[PDB]
């Protein structure tokens, strides 16, 4: 799957711990808009799994290839939602 289509990622954190990860637009427009994502969203969970855990993170997308959807929580302006990927 090619998540970079969609959207990318950078750290957010505090010294040398990871908060989240800010989001800006992915490779395609489409994408990144009908998913109603916004530049300077806040990344936090990755199908309800904590995006700052690597180690979680790394046997998720070792599963990828299976998925056909995702969900992306932000936050945005102190509130928190679900963004729905479709692969």
């Amino acid at each position: 799957q090619e998540i970079f289509q969609y959207v990318r990622l950078s750290q957010v954190k505090r010294d040398d711990k990871v908060l989240g990860y800010r989001v800006s637009p992915g490779k395609d427009p489409v994408l990144f808009e009908s998913i109603g994502l916004q530049d300077g969203d806040m990344a936090v969970a990755l199908n309800g799994l904590d995006l700052t855990d690597p180690n979680v993170m790394n046997t998720l997308f070792q599963s990828m290839n299976e998925m056909t959807e995702m969900s992306l929580t932000v936050e945005r302006d102190g509130q928190q939602h679900d963004v729905y990927i479709q692969f």
